């Protein structure tokens, strides 16, 4: 950067009310001066002002459960419906019509690690990361699909990272040889980032030569699909169904055929998974009709009477019970519409402790569910699944005793032991350490374990291919 092109950037920033980002330029080495110049060149400060202004200077709801027509349930639907959804979703996989978008754009440090979350080792006997478990679920499902087609089935895995995790994520998959998946079918890409801002919308500085940034929220996924070329790559593959979820769910059923089959059967644009809210006081966001439109409402917005209300058609159960687990389905037609509305997704203010050179700051974030109320009711569906098979988020460092490595480890290992018992394996537990880790290359969802009938397994153990 010449003194001059530099001065132009400074003018742009200064005319935009963000000139303070150059306040320390005098005390910088030239390498540091370049890095600053290049990073500042990648944001439009006028764009930042507009988003900061909307978020800071912005412009009682009726709640009802989604229509019965739009909901199904692993626990409550007819098992014939469930079996048919399963077979139908597997046929879609075998057709090469199913893609996964993994939201791994997040922080991974809450755990004592500055590696991507997905690399985290929960202390399973196998020591596998989240990434590897998930890749193995993909590989086994592809194989399950191959005993239909008699042909290779491919579920491409579009792994959305942010700026900070992109290179460590690439290198992790590299070292693990893509966990036995074809390199062409694992596509790591980036969502956008934004500068973090003060309470007055001024860009925050991480260091004297570097702006503090954050990813633009999990709602940044829609725009990231276009910028990255991901959507057009799906187009070229003839993908028609897209499963999305967050990498922190250690139990995620990747590309779950039931979910795909259910949604495809209703011809929806978006579907969603939930788990059962069992007690009125649990603090979970719910998927429901807010103002006659599909939406997710934070628990703070659910008053006591609504929280406690029982389902009239099913009185043993809560009327509002669809606990959101950030686990979605989309049609490809839906992804083709992204240009028409991605500008309508608002940036929400997350107030945060952001360290910076002189809560104090804001991260601006689009929400993945903000497109739901823009979706016609009849183009939206929701399925309720069993938590103990489907949802175990890794959010806290050890010793918290909630959504942490130990809860995740026990959820997977108790699942392994259940599956083995249902197949007539005898799991013997001699001491506290409970459960058995079943490699997904052996069983995706509990199938394929007949071979264990009668055998005695000492818990803890690891059952691998």
């Amino acid at each position: 950067p010449s003194a001059e092109e530099f001065q132009q950037l400074r003018k742009k920033y200064t005319d935009a009310g963000q000139g303070h980002v150059f306040a320390f330029v005098d005390e910088l080495q030239t390498g540091e001066r370049s890095q600053l110049f290049h990073q500042l060149s990648s944001f439009d400060p006028v764009r930042i002002n507009e988003l900061a202004d909307k978020a800071l200077n912005p412009p009682p709801a009726s709640l009802e459960p989604l229509p019965d027509i739009a909901t199904a349930s692993i626990l409550d639907s007819d098992p014939k419906d469930l079996e048919q959804w399963y077979e139908e979703g597997l046929k879609l996989v075998a057709g090469n019509k199913v893609a996964v978008v993994l939201m791994a754009g997040g922080q991974g440090t809450r755990l004592g690690s500055s590696a991507p979350k997905g690399c985290f080792d929960i202390g399973l006997p196998s020591h596998k990361s989240l990434f590897q478990i998930q890749a193995e679920r993909i590989a086994k499902l592809q194989l399950l699909a191959q005993r239909i087609s008699g042909k290779e089935a491919v579920i491409p895995w579009y792994v959305m990272t942010s700026g900070p995790t992109r290179k460590p994520t690439e290198e992790f998959f590299e070292q693990h040889k893509y966990f036995g998946l074809n390199k062409s079918d694992v596509i790591i890409f980036e969502q956008g980032v934004l500068p973090c801002i003060s309470n007055e919308g001024k860009i925050l500085m991480e260091s004297k030569f570097k702006v503090a940034v954050a990813p633009d929220g999990n709602g940044g996924i829609y725009q990231a699909l276009l910028t990255s070329g991901v959507r057009e790559d799906m187009r070229k593959r003839g993908i028609e169904h897209i499963h999305t979820y967050c990498v922190d769910n250690c139990l995620v059923k990747v590309a779950d055929p039931v979910f795909i089959g259910f949604a495809a059967s209703k011809q929806v644009d978006i579907a969603t998974k939930v788990v059962r809210k069992r007690n009125a006081t649990e603090s979970v966001g719910l998927i429901l009709q807010k103002n006659g439109k599909p939406d997710v409402v934070e628990y703070s917005e659910i008053d006591k009477e609504t929280a406690e209300a029982k389902d009239p058609k099913q009185p043993d159960v809560l009327k509002f019970r669809a606990a959101n687990i950030v686990n979605h389905y989309y049609s490809f037609k839906f992804f083709e519409s992204i240009e028409l509305w991605a500008h309508k997704l608002p940036h929400h203010v997350a107030r945060k402790k952001i360290p910076c050179i002189k809560p104090n700051g804001i991260k601006l974030e689009q929400f993945v569910f903000d497109v739901f109320p823009m979706t016609p009711l009849e183009k939206f569906a929701c399925i309720e699944v069993r938590r103990e098979d489907e949802f175990s988020p890794l959010k806290n460092a050890r010793g918290t005793g909630e959504d942490d490595p130990d809860t995740s480890k026990r959820d997977i290992m108790s699942q392994g032991q259940r599956w083995i018992e249902k197949a007539g394996g005898i799991v013997i537990t001699e001491g506290d350490v409970v459960g058995v880790e079943v490699s997904p290359l052996i069983s995706y969802g509990g199938e394929g374990l007949e071979f264990l009938k009668g055998r005695e397994i000492k818990a803890p153990a690891f059952i691998e291919k």
